């Protein structure tokens, strides 16, 4: 036998950073969870017990805090690229660094209609993430994403005209609830290295904001023919608005809300046009995916 | 042996309700998870296999949907009281109904600066809850609460002057991070029955809003001497603003963020006045509780 | 306003301890999560910012590790009593210590039919817990429990003869699946103090084992008329087998498995006597509780 | 823009099946969670709102229950292959079916030293999984796995001789705790279709058992030089014992247990040879991966 693939490092490294503006007194916090896995000429640690090749995972954890101390942690696309570049430049035998970052929301509180200088609220478990793969000789590949964006519309969703055969019981509908947790990922064209990533820094936050805005607007305004049709409209718009994106991927659960027939109880009417009370279903759930790219 | 206490019913009943304004076209959704447990003359189901005394938990689930169909589901204090009153009035041998409700956030989306008619976002896992105990001959006891309100301030928190003995290693500090998940409960004076609960309906949402506002303001503005001292200031204000509240209880974890000494690496300075990067600690955590009532 | 109740301390303190037998070379590990909350004359930390009264929660965490270093951690009833007694004896103004312990399973591995000296497996998320309240002048109150014991029987469960009215749709049944997660708690008679707790040490593990054995046997052998009737039989036996127990409490969810009617598809028969494939329901669930004590 | 990739179906379909032996009276239960995603000529549902191409996810859910009704659900490799083959044969425009199955433990209870006929216990959250990709014209690809196997050894683990530079603080050690959650996957050589999968049925359970046995034995007996070195020994053995496996992949967290220096308290000795009480760390954690194949 032989090692066909190997990667190792530190996962779940929680990091917080505060920036303090001495002029204004305003403080801004950033909190993230970071994973860094390395690849390179490390097979012998597995096959020969040769630890000489191992940059200890504890050392990777130290490096993450040090890098956060010496560099900006925002946008995460930049931080991730700096962190990945560090490992492949620092260590001759390490040839790829894979950096995943999950950013947690700390939104400045408004107290009495004015932004507070140093207090924050976690407004939702929605995350902004990046995956950065820094590979020696092959540049920097970045996938950015939002996830945990949970939405619901109570009408203007339809689902009819689907295949019907001896396995089908679902009724066609022209008015249903649609609810999902949005996972959207946009993949950047490959960057030659850190200098190029730095040159595009303003695009990272702008594109994240555009992706979120397009998602929310389209979800709210599309009179939806299906999850499929609505997510395609979202991805289409993101690609149109940022030329440095190569592909947009969406993964959307269909979180079902079922009508409850109550007519068995005093002829109570609670279905179709009369449906007011529904039973949210924890499982199963539809799962709909698509990756959209350029013609 | 003898049955000393017994209660039974249905937990985790997810309920969604939509209200549709035909004039304006505006829709509003409510989603909750409900638990109803009953007590009464039911010992024989346990001791004699006498199921004749059991209102089936499946029937309790049906009743919850029916009651939501025929009544307002908001404020939850009212819905809970209606649901509990139903069981003790309907069934001669059932003498107490215990109703817990967790309300989930569905906040109307703003699209292009205007409130959307029928699309919503889950902005945070914060909940509004009620516990309603409806006991025959003893009225209606209601505890209202907010929970899962996660906040952080990056400065204006101190902790010094605590007991020091041979078990103490913690250093005194005059500037730290304070972060918590707020659980706050206010207990209403006992109500004689449903008519009285109905008569106070406007106070339920107002008091919930006041509790939340007081929590956020005090947390943000108090130059905090301890979690203890800050939570007391919160509870004091709520009691001052609503005379129908008997007690306010707070339970606050202290979610620690630890300085990371980096001076071992090139004399890098990251502690005290120089602390920028911190390690959020998943566990352990301080846990601080208090119940405040009237002089 | 006034402080009506207050308690504070450290939650989620993970502790592992290893015992090494130098003769045999055999090692045994214990892992627990501990919470200690204190009460006493501490109101002024809340009302006056008087930290002088606060034994820091960080110091409580240190004490837990120190106590585990100097004492046995098993049975947890003893460890908890030692830890609680420490705080009320050490500190004049602290008058109650509330200690909760959750013990995690590390079961010695059998390798080639023989018990391995120092390797262990987590065989299930089942826990053994204790709550110990050590109150100055009032002795030591101990509640012991098992939780997370998840079981299922595929037949020999019935449910018929329940109340039927205009809220009832559930059909009577003489053969169903019964599945639950067992939470069982036994409450010890009050102990005068640590010496008495020490004097009963052998009873703690024996009673835990008896409670578990009785639970499993009764669940498996009772042709069950209801969850109510089966849990009562369990509690009855535990009380009969240990005279130092005052009460036994059970809390059992009814985790429903629903028949799936498939007759719409080629007249396929999958209900009643023909039911083979079922849909486990994540929610809602029955919840059945009882506390049994002595005549 | 254009659809570059798309797949959709039903996730989180919980399925239970009971087999009843009429001769012996013995019952055996199986419980699983199933996901089926389809691919084929379905782009127009995304781009043109053409639902005509969509086999409804609700219909996929029906098919899963029907297939479980008419076929064995064990071994899951077979069930998955039957389920995937169904969709690509039944539907002309569907060309790939991706089936994931998670099997949940229901272990027959022993009551009084004898196996009970119809009662079961969930002994651990360990799972057995399969991923089956059934692709028209390309046969059946099966990856089998175990996950959630949580183990710990209290000694006979070492970690020394790793790279030391200006980022390193970790001390070398010749005796530590090693604890992990095992995720192991073995990939079968491609099968031509269902007939070939059927022909190898006895190998599926045998190989699963071998993988588990090898994992436990090696973990317990290896005097481990690193996680890397130990996992390689595991994968090497599995490949040696089953020629139909092409690759074995392991993903192992290093769940750290930290020494606690207590010497600040009365010179108490709790490090190195004296270490008895440790602090299990929830995060961060090492993460070590490798894929081993044939020379
Ligand atoms: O087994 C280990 N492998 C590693 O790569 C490592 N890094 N720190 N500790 C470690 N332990
Ligand atoms: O065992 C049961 N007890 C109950 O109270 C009940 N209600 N529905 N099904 C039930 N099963
Ligand atoms: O606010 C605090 N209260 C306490 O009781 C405590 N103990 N350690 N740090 C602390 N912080
Ligand atoms: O939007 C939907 N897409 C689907 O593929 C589907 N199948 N059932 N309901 C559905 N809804
Ligand atoms: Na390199
Ligand atoms: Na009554
Ligand atoms: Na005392
Ligand atoms: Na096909």
């Amino acid at each position: 036998s032989a090692v066909k693939a190997a990667r190792y490092g530190k996962d779940n490294v929680r990091v917080y950073k505060v920036h303090k503006d001495e002029k204004t007194g305003v403080q801004t916090v950033y909190e993230m969870t970071v994973c860094v896995l390395l690849e390179g000429e490390i097979e012998t640690s597995y096959t020969k017990a040769d630890n000489s090749v191992i940059v200890a995972t504890d050392s990777i954890k130290n490096t993450i805090y040090i890098t956060a101390k010496q560099n900006p942690v925002t946008p995460p696309e930049l931080f991730g690229s700096i962190l990945g570049t560090h490992f492949i430049e620092k260590y001759n035998h390490i040839h790829a660094a894979h950096v995943n970052i999950v950013c947690h929301r700390w939104t400045r509180m408004d107290i009495d209609g004015k932004p507070h200088p140093h207090s924050f609220i976690r407004d939702s478990e929605e995350k902004r993430n990046v995956q950065v793969d820094v590979v020696e000789g092959k540049g920097i590949d970045i996938k950015s994403s939002l996830s945990g964006l949970t939405v619901l519309k109570s009408t203007n969703s339809q689902f009819w005209g689907f295949l019907r055969d001896e396995y089908t019981t679902l009724k066609e509908t022209w008015d249903r609830i649609l609810s999902t947790d949005v996972d959207a990922t946009w993949q950047w064209k490959n960057f030659s290295g850190l200098q190029e990533v730095r040159s595009h820094v303003p695009k990272f936050d702008a594109t994240w904001a555009t992706a979120r805005e397009v998602t929310l607007k389209t979800f709210a305004e599309d009179n939806s023919a299906s999850v499929q049709a609505t997510m395609y409209k979202m991805a289409e718009q993101i690609l149109a608005r940022q030329q440095l994106i190569e592909t947009v991927e969406y993964s959307l659960p269909n979180k079902h809300y079922f009508e409850i027939d109550l007519s068995w109880h005093k002829g109570l009417q609670n279905t179709g046009k009369n449906a007011e009370v529904f039973a949210p279903q924890s499982d199963p759930n539809g799962l709909i995916k698509c990756t959209v790219g350029r013609s």
